């Protein structure tokens, strides 16, 4: 029937020669493991294991931050095998200094990065599951909930390195307490329950861990310290790489001021005597 | 004084300050970029503009084969698709990936001094739309009676950085690979509806574009087909004839309308016969 000229056209166009420019990939491939849970509506009695298959994403590098054990940079992920990781989404990924890697250089004979990422990611999981007990056990009259950013495990061949990614946050970026026992001045209620948290954390584990370096964006949190707090050695006192200082749970205890919210919690007070 | 954990609660805190199994599964597949040929109405093919793709999409192919299928200008193997960014081609499916006989190639150096290869794939590639664009103004317009509609697969340009050269990919069909008409201009004799629909589309894609396109070389596995010979029924240019790399018989269209039958579907779609006059 009708064969117009813009159908004639679009026909014979293609017998000639269209251009074509070869342009390489925008941004890199990498692969993303998880560390899977046995029950995650149940968190903190969920087992934590890592995923076997790895499961491709695209990234596109934006920009980039630094702290003080690694160096990050911002990232868009426009695609991901089964949506591992959310397209559409900005990402932080992180690798670890050379002094970080040259301090543990002899605790991990090969695959020292690996070993180190894997270390951090199980780090802020432990994290991830007392906040989340602690969401189920605190009373009503305690609005917020602090939360760990889940964090991946990522491989990049352009690099050929190991990595750990995370959603990135958007918002003023603040640290709550650190290493060494420091606190801010709680100037509104959620930053008194982030400073109660990491009390609880000591109470609720009986004194046996201590969560510090409590940072992020409103009740959003990344980056925690989770540490062993009857360890004698800081060689062994903190899950992942971490910047400690032997007197960190004594100065803790020493330091910290319980608030109208660690009243809440019915929290003791962190300088009474162990043994009374 | 406090409602502490549990020793399950413990256990699964304590358990991720230690070292946990990580076994990665070893890493199978051969990494490639994958460029398509656009338009610009996907919804109306046939009133759309094909444009290449400019930046390229990253993909993964496990090659799971050293069977190299056919014995014309090109050889044919199969490839499993692990992943490609967007799902351009499909993970865990079977694809063909397609090249050029050395020959062909030096053959058409005298005329692609450059990227040979390459050159040829884009050429294929654009021959199987111009296909595709015929076949979907077929479907479009042909009577409701009709119960088959011709199909040619989306074809990919792809590069591999690890064997170093393009290639052209398309979806692996599974099933009896048939041939309907050839590049002599010969059929066969239709034995059921599917075969006498395929030999009419060629008649009809003389007829629709007024003398001067042939679609032949009509096959693959039922509707679907794959490496159709789009012949310039006038051209005389030495490797002008076929929009696509493809080794005409001795006057081809002349073959065609004198050794076409046309049957119930040729009715159907009210196309006149091949043998008429062209002018009278
Ligand atoms: N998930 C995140 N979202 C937004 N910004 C982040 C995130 N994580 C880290 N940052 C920013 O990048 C800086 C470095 O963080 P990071 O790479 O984790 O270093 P560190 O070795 O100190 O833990 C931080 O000071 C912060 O401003
Ligand atoms: N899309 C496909 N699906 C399944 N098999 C295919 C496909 N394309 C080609 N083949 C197989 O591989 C062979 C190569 O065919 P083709 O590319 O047309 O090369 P030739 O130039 O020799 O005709 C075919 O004869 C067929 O058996
Ligand atoms: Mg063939
Ligand atoms: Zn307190
Ligand atoms: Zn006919």
């Amino acid at each position: 029937y009708y064969y117009s000229a813009v159908e004639r056209n679009n026909l014979m166009r293609l017998s000639q020669s269209i251009p074509f420019v070869p342009v390489p990939p925008r941004g890199e491939p990498v692969t993303v493991y998880r560390l899977e849970e046995s029950s995650p509506s149940i968190l903190n009695n969920s087992m934590s294991s890592w995923s076997q298959l790895g499961l491709c994403a695209k990234i596109e590098f934006l920009s980039k931050m630094g702290g003080g054990l690694r160096r990050a940079v911002k990232v868009l992920c426009t695609w991901s095998e089964h949506d591992i990781l959310k397209s559409g989404h900005l990402y932080i990924i992180k690798s670890f200094l050379p002094e970080v890697i040259n301090t543990w250089s002899s605790i991990y004979k090969e695959d020292t990065v690996l070993h180190l990422c894997l270390r951090e990611i199980q780090q802020q999981r432990a994290a991830q599951k007392l906040t989340f007990a602690f969401n189920q056990m605190k009373p009503k009259s305690i609005p917020y909930s602090p939360r760990f950013l889940e964090v991946f495990l990522l491989y990049c061949h352009s690099a050929g390195q190991w990595f750990a990614v995370e959603e990135c946050m958007t918002g003023e970026f603040r640290k709550y307490n650190n290493n060494n026992g420091d606190e801010i001045i709680p100037t509104n209620t959620l930053e008194e329950i982030m400073l109660a948290f990491s009390h609880w954390t000591y109470e609720y584990t009986r004194g046996e861990l201590l969560v510090l370096d409590l940072q992020g964006v409103g009740e959003n949190l990344t980056d925690p310290s989770v540490i062993k707090a009857e360890e004698k050695r800081s060689c062994d006192m903190v899950f992942g790489p971490a910047n400690l200082g032997e007197d960190a749970i004594k100065n803790f205890r020493a330091k910290h001021h319980c608030n109208s919210c660690c009243r809440k919690l019915k929290l003791p007070d962190l300088k009474r005597n162990d043994y009374t």
